[PDB]
């Protein structure tokens, strides 16, 4: 406690040793006469290491002091090779400091001496950490590329600077240029480094991946660099023809799509916590890509799978609305007069008349729950909500159905507690399917969301009071009136089921508490959709997020669906003779 | 699945055959030496049809390759006449491709050869479909007019380009210019094509109608082209005099008004789904036209017809508030104790004392319903809500009155279900009559809408519980308290009629559900009118729509009203000697 306090002390301790060491002070003050009155008479320790393990030349390189540095190099040419022996700057040479300060005469003189163009500055200051204001890499060639000094860049290549060099994070000089603030100027420097590549199709510098398996083009999309992305897109697009205003350009569509497997631009954009990366799926090679995946295949399968989940949940309630008998049997109704339980457990089953109709319905609710677990549980092993918490709810729903199964086969009294949780988890997970005029567009999402919530809480409130006596607190004595009570409940017109002389079950005081919060948030999410659609162009901000939600869902539907359905995007390039990648044909009009 | 996938494959398949065919490749690459080393030794198939049924000249015309095209024309002058034999480009000649690319030297050379200036490019790419980025027509003259190349336009007329030419959609060159994005530049090209007209008053190019019966001037209004509309308005306005800043201009007002019959700019603007066309009724010849139609004749007749409909509905409730007797008679009141019915049916009528007063009232409710059907049902045969859903409700209201008549004459128990629907349909259709300070202006619409809704639901809730016992659930035991209960109901102050030990009729659980939604939307439409009037100039957006609603209603009132009322707009031009059209006198001041 802490680390920044140390370097703040060391930077003060550095200026303290510079103040003290006259050789280091004269190197800072550029006192030429004081350096000759020190190096020639009387011979002072010229290999003097300062507070940061720096030589007198390092100090002479920090402060642009060419006259003082040239004196230190002619009286002791060995100081050029000495790196910073400190921990904060372990590996930095006098060439690194001269390159960043863009001191061309000092760089030309250090290269004339013979300075190492491959020295890795592995100091803790040079790390890619949020507490370091700059991240340029380790090699001096990487420093020149980031300061925008094209003169030093080629001057280092002339002395044998390996552009293929990677730092401790496996980043080439191309990766580091994309992580820079000046995006519009780094595009110019990016093309300068590519010219010095081997010129061969194999072992390309643009193909050398990051240590996290990211080519520079791929890293531009994950980091949300629009300027570098559009620039890198030029190298991978081909214009077929120009018919007046139309321009039928053909995009490469290789590193932008599965598979893979985890390697694909789309999966990396929807799963990253970087908001800025959202904008990448709106670029002119990518926005055409997800819009076609959602028009065909995407939207129909989401509604086909949607209607299946609607039937699978209405069947679960069909077995809940007609749950198992019987009357109380027990005389316990006389003691503890606050109780209202006409408790109903089994079995006492089969017995079959109309009970096999619900047994096959209960069997569907079980085989569907494990199928839900058979497609989700093997997926958590390989987690970002963008995207909706549909997956978090779909696994806890099948968890409650299995618990209700284990609740059964034991004749437990608390049947109702796990079974009522699956009612809201089953329906409210339906409203996620609303992904399938903006005031009217967001209003229809409320009408969907609202009708979905009441069909999950009225079914719940029915079960909560299907056992309990309806003469007192009879808001839900049958299904058509449990729906109507809950509907009125949703708008606070009814005072809500309230009774204090009677002991209502533990689940009402819990389920109604959650119904009171969701009913207000949906009524609060409605006002923001009524005003936030008209008050400003924020409706665009209220819009892409949904669009990104649709894109996140479209990538989701492509992972588990087999290959016979959902054909690959684009057109393959084997016979016709483009190999072997799949290309997207895009034509655009200009005005 | 799909069609765009095919052309994406064919464009890739085209570049595949170009890659393969050396004659087609050299035509694309503009390889002059390779074309002579192919056409002279050894004689290759020069009539080579590519993937899109294109000749080597077509490829030489796609990519501006004049040197390569001139070689193909001197070695085989027959390639000029060959059109694209494919399905996507059926009819396109090498002249079409040269005109769009604005290759004047190639167009001058193709016309020197003798190219057809009347070749219709009937290919599927050239269709007016949303999946085609451009729509220029079929004839090469129409292509030049859309690219803005006035040099090619007159160069085609010099070689006999028929400006009277129509494509498959019956569109002249004037119609296609209005459907173009560059509106401010198409005005210049529009005047160039009109100069080459026959110069005769009859058979004018501006009068040649679309296949959908639309002159170019009329099409500009339907499509919402403001720049072309104001430009076309210059040709049909006459300035009478200039008295300083005043300019008394006289507008033609011919194709802007009925009749007709369906042919009129106003009816085409209010019935189209094109939002952009709304702006046309705000132009300086049209905005003066509907404002005079609404000031006189318009506003009074809407309130005269308004007060008539107010009396016709209050009479319907006057017969409902005093509906037919009698007591229950039946002992069924002891079994099914949940029931509260003191059911009342007839007849048991006449009997007449004060019952003839309601019989003539019931007779008015019948003759008025058929009259409503006599003015609406013959109108559906000849449907856009702009405009209000007043017509959809006014026909279903008279439907419920006729059903209640058929409900009667059979002594059916369910009298109440069709009769209660006509109460809300009758009143809530009144609030449409609110069409007759912006915060205060939209607030008075709420006070109208609110008082109209409660007078339709309190009358309904009264009927719902006029039969049922008032000792339990007695919110509506008489009319003055049914109104006061419902009024309090409208603001959720009262917990709403709630009872669970008693079986309330089927209509309360339905009518009160609709009362709970409309009462919140009117309270939500109020907040948007309180904030959306001040937060931005969106109040203009909240305003024209109402203005367009008033204009849509004004056109509605002019269709069924006879000719003796509502005189024609403007002044006729027969004696005085302007013939025979009706003109509007408009004077404007400038600063
Ligand atoms: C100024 C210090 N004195 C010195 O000789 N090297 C240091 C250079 C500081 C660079 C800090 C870059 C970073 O924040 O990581
Ligand atoms: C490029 C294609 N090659 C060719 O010879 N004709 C085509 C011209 C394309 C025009 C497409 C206009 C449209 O979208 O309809
Ligand atoms: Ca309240
Ligand atoms: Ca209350």
């Amino acid at each position: 406690e802490s680390w920044a306090q140390s370097r703040d002390e060391q930077n003060l301790l550095q200026q303290k040793r510079i103040w003290e060491s006259p050789l280091l002070l004269a190197a800072k003050e550029n006192n030429v006469q004081a350096l000759y009155k020190l190096l020639k008479f009387e011979g002072c320790e010229v290999h003097q290491k300062g507070a940061m393990g720096e030589t007198a030349l390092h100090i002479a390189a920090l402060y642009d002091n060419n006259e003082a540095a040239q004196v230190l190099m002619e009286a002791a040419p060995e100081l050029v090779f000495e790196p910073m022996t400190s921990e904060l700057y372990e590996g930095q040479t006098a060439l690194h400091i001269a390159v960043i300060n863009q001191n061309v005469n000092l760089v030309r003189a250090l290269l004339a001496r013979g300075a190492s163009v491959s020295a890795r500055a592995t100091g803790s200051v040079f790390h890619y950490r949020p507490h370091n204001l700059i991240y340029y890499g380790e090699h001096p060639l990487s420093f020149a590329a980031c300061v925008g000094s094209e003169e030093i860049v080629r001057l280092l290549i002339e002395h044998g600077a390996d552009i293929r060099a990677q730092d401790s994070l496996g980043n080439t000089v191309l990766h580091i240029l994309i992580l820079q603030p000046n995006k519009t100027f780094a595009c110019q420097m990016y093309n300068l480094l590519l010219s010095y590549d081997g010129g061969d199709h194999l072992k390309s510098l643009e193909l050398v991946p990051n240590n996290q398996g990211l080519t520079p083009f791929k890293l531009a999309g994950v980091e949300g660099n629009i300027v570098m992305f559009q620039h890198l897109m030029q190298k991978r697009k081909h214009i077929q023809w120009t018919y007046g205003p139309l321009t039928s350009t053909l995009y490469d569509l290789t590193e932008i799509d599965s598979s893979g497997d985890d390697q694909s631009l789309l999966e990396l954009i929807v799963t990253t916590k970087k908001r800025e990366a959202r904008q990448i799926l709106d670029q002119t090679p990518v926005k055409e890509l997800v819009s076609l995946k959602w028009k065909r295949y995407g939207r129909p399968y989401f509604c086909v799978l949607g209607a299946i989940y609607v039937l699978y949940i209405i069947c679960f309630t069909m077995c809940c609305v007609y749950r198992p008998l019987k009357p109380r049997i027990t005389n316990r109704t006389n003691p503890r007069d606050n109780t209202l339980l006409q408790q109903k457990l089994l079995q006492e089953a089969y017995v079959t008349p109309k009970d096999d109709l619900r047994l096959v319905g209960e069997l569907v609710s079980i085989v569907g729950a494990v199928i839900i677990l058979l497609v989700e549980i093997p997926d958590i092993f390989r987690q970002t909500i963008l995207g909706g918490p549909f997956h978090v709810i779909i696994v806890t729903y099948a968890f409650m159905v299995l618990v209700t199964m284990v609740m059964r086969l034991t004749n437990s009294d608390g049947e109702v507690v796990p079974m009522s949780f699956a009612l809201v988890l089953g329906w409210c997970n339906v409203m996620y399917f609303a992904r399938g005029k903006m005031i009217f567009g967001d209003l229809m999402r409320f009408c969907w969301q609202m009708a979905v919530v009441i069909l999950g809480f009225a079914s719940a409130f029915y079960i909560i009071f299907q056992t309990e006596d309806p003469d007192e607190l009879g808001h839900f004595y049958d299904y058509p009136m449990a729906l109507f009570s809950t509907f009125e409940l949703f708008l606070t017109i009814i005072d809500g089921p309230a009774n204090y002389d009677v002991d209502l079950p533990f689940m009402y005081s819990i389920t109604y508490a959650a119904f009171a919060i969701i009913a207000t948030l949906l009524m609060l999410n409605l006002l923001i959709a009524m005003m936030g659609d008209t008050h400003w162009r924020v409706a665009h901000e209220r819009d892409e997020l949904w669009r990104a939600q649709v894109v996140a869902t479209t990538v989701m539907l492509e992972r588990k669906l087999p290959r016979c359905l959902w054909p690959r995007s684009g057109i393959c390039g084997r016979e016709y003779g483009l190999g072997d990648r799949w290309f997207l044909r895009v034509e655009d009009r200009q005005d």
